[PDB]
């Protein structure tokens, strides 16, 4: 009871930087302040873009801001609050049933608008800032038009799925494999996230 310990807050550690031509990841801190703002909340840090990266003591992934949620899965963020400049934020959304949470978006960051084209062409983003072509299969499934290691996707779980007009679809939440190969990925549709909402 007195040595009863708590875990640290989810921390953005970087972006996926798609303001230009070329998509590319920045980190904005560094594992040491990374760890102290885990467990302060502290978080002073400027906020930019749509794609953050964020830490935890043990893992990463990625978190997309949609409609002025910060989005991303519970697998890796659990029930944690998030940092900010004034201390932890409490999560506004959990449903470990869809593995997906959400607190609200950070002062600074860019909201993407949710899809209503209708289309299966889609664009998913890594936390590597790779833009993979993937062809919708169903409501929650999608195929790599170019199979690759799970392990180009391991980290990635949180980013974002995106229309041709770049809309978002839905949140990479899983990757089917097989031999290790990744031929398709499972997303929370954008559906579910304005439901939850
Ligand atoms: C605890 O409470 C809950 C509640 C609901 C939950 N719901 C799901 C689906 C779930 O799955 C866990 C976590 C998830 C995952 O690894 N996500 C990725 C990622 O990157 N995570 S991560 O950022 O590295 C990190 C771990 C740091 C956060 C994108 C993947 C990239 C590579 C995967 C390689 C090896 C894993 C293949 C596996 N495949 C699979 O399960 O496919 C089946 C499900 C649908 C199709 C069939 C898979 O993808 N995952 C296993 N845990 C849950 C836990
Ligand atoms: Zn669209």
């Amino acid at each position: 009871m007195a040595s009863m310990k708590k875990k640290g807050s989810v921390v953005i550690v970087g972006r996926i930087n798609l303001s230009g031509d070329t998509a590319y990841a920045q980190q904005t801190r560094g594992e040491e302040g990374c760890q102290e703002t885990s467990q302060t909340g502290r978080d002073k840090n400027q906020v930019e873009g749509e794609v953050q990266i964020v830490s935890t003591a043990t893992q990463t992934f990625l978190a997309t801001s949609i409609n002025g949620v910060l989005w991303t899965v519970y697998h890796g963020a659990g029930t944690r609050t998030i940092a900010s400049p004034k201390g932890p934020v409490t999560q506004m959304y959990t449903n470990v049933d869809k593995d997906l949470v959400g607190w609200q978006a950070p002062q600074g960051s860019r909201s993407l608008t949710p899809c209503t084209c209708g289309s299966s062409d889609l664009y998913l983003v890594t936390r590597h800032a790779d833009v993979i072509p993937v062809r919708r299969r169903g409501d929650s499934r999608g195929s790599l038009l170019s199979p690759r290691p799970i392990s180009y996707l391991k980290g990635s779980s949180g980013g974002p799925l995106l229309c041709p007009a770049g809309h978002a679809v839905g949140i990479f939440r899983a990757a089917v494999s097989t031999r290790g190969v990744a031929k398709a990925v499972a997303f929370i549709p954008v559906e579910s996230l304005e439901t939850t909402m």
